[PDB]
């Protein structure tokens, strides 16, 4: 229930606030079964996953790098009503993801 089926488009450039798609952003995270919104929300619907299925540790290296390597090959469409500029979004994701590879090898 606590839940999207819906593609936000919110906060496109404030990483803390942004959602985008169904499952990118942070405790966001689409309903069990719902269909991701373009490569990006995809991207992120897997790392949203990964990171459930690793005991919720946000900063796990290969649910981390795996979206890195997902977001640098982000490309074609994107969902109606998008009011994010997706190359700039992704960009914004991957310094959040940046820092928490960062914050995962000072603790580990
Ligand atoms: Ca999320």
């Amino acid at each position: 229930q606590a839940c999207s089926r819906t593609c936000e488009s919110q906060f496109c450039t404030i990483a803390p606030l942004l959602r985008y798609g169904k499952y990118c952003g942070i405790l966001y995270s689409g309903c069990p079964g719902e269909r991701p919104c373009d490569a990006l929300d995809a991207c992120c619907m897997v790392h949203d996953h990964c990171v459930d299925t690793h005991n919720d540790d946000y900063l796990n290296t290969m649910c981390n790098e795996n979206l890195l390597s997902c977001i640098d090959r982000v490309s074609g469409a994107t969902f109606p009503g998008n009011k994010c500029n997706v190359g700039q979004t992704a960009s914004v994701i991957r310094g959040v993801i940046e820092t928490a590879v960062f914050a995962g090898k000072i603790l580990h």
